[PDB]
């Protein structure tokens, strides 16, 4: 085919993507900062195209309604064919990888938990164990679907709990959750990936932390459309990037040289 | 239909030979983390297999002198397995020429020393000579070194590659034995995964130091286009998102821990 700029759907997911200071006096790429913008910009240099970031419509990360079987997010994106590639905090999932193509981890992580410093809560288990903490997670991605597909007696229970808790549970975006935790002065604890977690401990006022080992293990992938012909290089850029050490750099240069909390 | 014809290899605790398994025969010969994940695979996948060792007892590096693929990596790129279930680094020059799953199990490369020994971090071993290192021979953390542009790491590599008599290892175990053998002056540079099984097995004379020096994972690999791929791909992902690759994790590391809780 002829030349074509490839359009990269993601996110407003801090480190991840992030409004520049001065974004309203920038256009198109420039507006954005962070992890996945610089991650992007060595992908798209070591593939050999042009690229246009542009942030998903609905803001969520990319669920299958179970009525209509239809994709949201990020993988509606790529699955309805609006978007060539999403490069983006995207978790590689089993009912994801039936319908787009994946590129290996470029970051490892697993399931976590937030409090409010001073809740008494170490684990999973002492979620599980009490009713004066509530608890959620995100809608619309990989982390209640977690919880929802467990066999893990206390994970179970868990979904349980939170799939008919009043009001609800669930936050439509990260940063929800964070001002619940926030605000909800020990009474609400955020389940969430250990990433965004130990970004959110590095930022004022530096009021909550991660507590206990990780729920599981996986990794974010770049994704494109099944079948495309994209697909291999990407993936291969991936793979160079962390063995020259490029990713690493990257997320201490997002995560932690401006950390705000100390060390 | 056909049987699968799995290349692995004998490395703790993935691919273990049983207690009297002189009088064992086929698949009933090997226990450990890589014979328990074949069996779950291979009933997902809907194959019979039969496990076989790797003949020259590594893991695969391409001469760069023939261009001779060795070790797993070699039997899948000349016909001789169709699958790789074994603790197989997945690698950019690995990648272009087999297939390989999403990862089952995260690691890097980390440092093995004998208890007591004056080392903290890859940054003291390169500035030091008294205490010799090495790497497993034709693996990918000889490869990380050869290749990394990262100061202390490059200069790791120039010492490693010139010391006499030869740092590097043709198996984990002989790496393992140098350390528990040498008075602290060799340390050994292997996978966290590794290191960790060790530091939990008697004599717990060894230990784990520092940070892990990147983040990777091992796949199943099949040869490049096998048909096995797609197949094979899911059922990692539904052992992983079902908790079976942590309860095998558990079983097989910790469960016997050697070492204390
Ligand atoms: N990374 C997740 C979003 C965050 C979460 O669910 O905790 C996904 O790809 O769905
Ligand atoms: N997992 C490695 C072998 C162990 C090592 O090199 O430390 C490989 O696939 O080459
Ligand atoms: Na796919
Ligand atoms: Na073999
Ligand atoms: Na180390
Ligand atoms: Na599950
Ligand atoms: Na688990």
């Amino acid at each position: 085919g002829a030349n074509k700029t490839v359009v990269v759907t993601t996110i407003l997911e801090s480190p991840y993507v992030m409004m520049k200071k001065n974004h309203e006096m920038l256009e198109g790429n420039e507006r954005y900062e962070g992890y996945c913008v610089d991650l992007a910009a060595e992908i798209a240099k070591h593939c050999g195209f042009k690229y246009k970031l542009t942030i998903v419509g609905d803001g969520k990360y990319g669920a299958r309604d179970a009525d209509t079987k239809i994709w949201n997010g990020m993988v509606g994106e790529l699955v309805y064919g609006k978007a060539d590639i999403a490069i983006a905090p995207l978790t590689i999932t089993y009912v994801r990888e039936e319908v787009i193509d994946f590129s290996k981890p470029f970051m490892s992580l697993g399931i976590s938990i937030m409090i409010k410093k001073g809740t008494p809560i170490e684990s999973a288990e002492d979620l599980s164990k009490q009713t004066e903490i509530a608890y959620g997670t995100l809608d619309s991605g990989s982390t209640k679907e977690f919880f929802r597909r467990s066999k893990i007696a206390v994970f179970d229970k868990m979904w349980t709990y939170m799939r008919s808790a009043e009001p609800s549970v669930f936050v439509r975006t990260t940063a929800e959750g964070v001002a619940r935790v926030r605000k909800s002065k020990g009474k609400y604890a955020y389940l969430l990936e250990s990433t965004m977690n130990e970004y959110i401990e590095q930022r004022k006022p530096c009021d909550t932390m991660k507590v206990g080992g990780n729920l599981d293990s996986k990794g974010y992938g770049i994704a494109t459309p099944k079948g495309s012909s994209l697909g291999n290089a990407v993936n291969l850029a991936v793979l160079k990037l962390s063995e020259q050490g490029v990713l690493d750099k990257l997320k201490n240069k997002w995560w932690y040289d401006k950390g705000e909390c100390g060390s």
